[PDB]
């Protein structure tokens, strides 16, 4: 059970109302180099629902929590509260490792 050898530093954070997520990641030479990227690019949050697009959904949500692994599973899921049009905040979750890939300490969105 090792998705990707290991995930350390693996966390995202609220930068100027962006979401930011930074972690090691190994490049084809075999070395950790510790990268972060702007997932605000990435993620979104569209009327309540969670939608990755490319947006600072970071802004309209909280809780920004981001597991890559979970627990013998390695499930990447990344968990915001947004808010609904009504106005109404509820938790939301959405696999973001499968959104970017690593591509040596860099990222790629596949979607």
């Amino acid at each position: 059970m090792s998705f990707h050898v290991t995930a350390e530093d693996a966390r995202i954070e609220v930068r100027d109302n962006r979401t930011i997520l930074f972690a090691r990641l190994r490049r084809e030479d075999g070395e950790w180099n510790d990268a972060s990227y702007e997932l605000d690019q990435i993620i979104g949050n569209n009327d309540g629902h969670f939608q990755w697009g490319g947006q600072n959904f970071t802004e309209t949500a909280e809780d920004i929590r981001f597991h890559p692994k979970e627990g013998a599973a390695e499930q990447p899921i990344l968990r915001a509260r947004l808010r609904d049009c009504n106005g109404e905040f509820h938790d939301r979750d959405v696999n973001l490792t499968e959104i970017v890939e690593n591509v040596n300490g860099e990222f790629q969105a596949k979607f």
